[PDB]
This record gives structure tokens, sequence and C-alpha cells, in this order.
């Protein structure tokens, strides 16, 4: 007799849930200006000042909440001689950031006026009240009303320029612009078990957890030239998994669908793997832990140049080749 779960309906073969976005990584031409914008204007904490583990000559700066928790992290590689981004398709194109209330949108509109930040009027984005804005490098962002919803582990930053009740909470919708929306949709729903909120030929919206903003992806169809990335480009989007066992599971799933995995790499603050999908979008799958407090106290995160253990042998060399980040 069939006594178990033989006949039950599931939407995907996915064995595990994906809680949300982990972090998103970008290219900046100028760390001083980047630091001023993300820390001083946007009020985020600089949770880690380090170097590209694959190239110790390049700054890698993370911003986020009090501890840089998964879901809150925006990171930037500083590449001083990089050129402009030429916009186009097959690229991650917009970062959604949750704020608690429509009131927070009004707070932000005034702040953007004050700091001469490029910004929209009050609008709607993926069915949420929103305010679009850009940094000086052409990176596109959008503030999105959360109604106070948050990933449990997120914490506001007590030394921010921004009042707690209006602070950026962490990531919401992330926008992908692609030639083949069907192929991207299949990846998200058939492999990863994302819930399709809506879909037409022009745009589709997916949620890692049904009803939650924290893992939401907006997929837009755009024909025409592919983006030529430079300053202000988004390099990859990372999604969250609970532990190394889930990471290994996903590595297997990715391989079965014919994508080519980087293999699991220990990034110290987490383990991850990277893969590109059909449209060339680079995704990373990252464990939640151990996080940025693994190698330091919360009190002093981001204040000095932190290095993964394997690079301390080269600290003298690394430090000598880096200009200090100047607070303006
Ligand atoms: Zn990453």
């Amino acid at each position: 007799v069939d006594l178990g779960t033989e006949n039950l309906y599931f939407q995907s073969n996915a064995m595990y849930e994906i809680k949300g976005h982990h972090h998103i990584s970008m290219v900046t031409k100028n760390a001083n200006e980047n630091n001023h914008f993300y820390k001083n204007v946007l009020g985020l904490r600089r949770v880690k000042m380090t170097v590209n583990q694959d190239d110790p000559s390049m700054y890698h700066l993370f911003y986020g909440d009090k501890t840089g928790s998964p879901g809150t992290e925006l990171s930037f590689f500083e590449i001083p001689l990089v050129g402009r981004t030429y916009r186009g398709t097959n690229a991650i194109t917009r970062i959604g950031l949750l704020v608690p209330s429509e009131d927070s949108l009004h707070y932000w509109k005034e702040r953007f006026e004050k700091f001469d930040v490029k910004h929209s009027e009050m609008t709607t984005y993926a069915n949420r009240p929103a305010l679009q804005f850009e940094d000086a490098e052409g990176l596109r962002l959008v503030l999105l009303v959360s109604n106070g919803e948050k990933v449990e582990h997120w914490e506001t930053w007590e030394k921010s320029e921004v009042p707690a009740k209006h602070q950026i909470q962490g990531m919401g919708s992330v926008e992908l612009t692609v030639r083949r929306l069907d192929k991207m949709a299949s990846t998200l729903t058939e492999i990863f078990g994302y819930t399709e909120v809506s879909r037409n030929d022009q745009e589709a919206i997916f949620q890692s957890i049904k009803g939650e903003a924290f893992g939401e992806i907006v997929v837009k169809y755009l024909d025409g030239p592919t983006e030529k990335p430079g300053r202000g480009s988004i390099h990859h989007l990372a999604i969250r998994v609970k532990n190394d066992a889930e990471l290994a599971y996903w590595e297997e799933q990715v391989k079965q669908r014919g994508f080519h995995s980087s293999g699991i790499i220990d990034r110290f603050y987490f383990k991850s793997l990277y893969f590109r999908e059909s449209n060339g979008i680079l995704f990373e799958i990252a464990t939640d832990g151990p996080g940025f407090t693994v190698d330091g106290d919360v009190e002093h995160l981001g204040e000095k140049l932190d290095l993964p253990p394997f690079l301390e042998d080269q600290r003298a060399e690394i430090e000598a080749n880096l200009a200090p980040i100047e607070e303006k």
C-alpha cells in the first residue's frame, strides 16, 4: 500500500527552500566616492574593507546592516582604470532596497534632493510603492516599501546618518534584463523552485519564497545589444543557502542542467559556487554562515583592512599598493 507522500503535489523538484538574496556585487571606479555614497548618503554600514581574494591589488568594499547579514550586503570591487558601462541586455540591471514605509520614501526623496542624487518621483516598482534612484556611476537602484517586513536577522545600524525607522533594511527585488525570458524563468522555477508571481512576454516576477520580497527577481525581456559592463555594472547576484550540505545539493542540480559550476570555493565569510545561466547572467550560491563576525567583533567591523588568513603573509605588500580610503 502507498502510505507515504507518493501522490503529493509539489511545484518543483527542489529539495530545499531558498530564503532570499545573499548579496550583490558591483564594479566602482573610485572607492572614495563609492564609500561616501553608500555609507554617508545611503547610511549603510561599511561592514568590510578588504581586497578581491582572486586579485589582492583591488579593493573589495562591503556595505550592509549592523553585521553585514545575508540579504543586506552590497559589495563593490574598485577598478580605478575601468571605463563606463554601456547599457543593454543580458545583464543584472537594478537593485531593489527595502525601506519600512511610504513615509521613509518621503524622507529619502528629501535626502536625495539635499545630496544631489539622481532620483525619480514617487512611483510603483514590482507592485510596491517605490522611488528610483542612481549613483554617480550609473548604477540603478530603487527604494521599495516593505511595511516593516524584514529577514529576522537584519539589524539597523546605530551609527548611521539615517534615522533607524527610515534606514534601508536590505535587498528586495533584483532586476535581470535578458534576451530569453523563457529560459531564465525555467531556471528559476524548474531548478530553484521559485514561485512565478506573474509572467508575460515583456516581464515576469518570481519570488524565492511565495509572498516575500527578500528573494524577489524581476525578469525583463530586452532585445538589442548586450550590456558592456564597466563602472556602475553589476557583476553577480548571490542567493542564500543554509549550509554546506545545501550548497553541495545545488551544485549537483546546476551540473545536471548542463551549467558549468566554478566548484565550491571557500570565501572565508561563506562558501559559494558560481554559474552562468543561458543568458550569461552570473549567479552565485552562498552559505549564510559563518559571516563577517567570524574574524572580528561587531563593534569594529569595517574599520581597518581585513584579510583572509591566506593573505596575511602578503599584508605588507598588499597594504603598500593600496591608497587609504579618504572620508569626505
Ligand atoms: Zn559574491
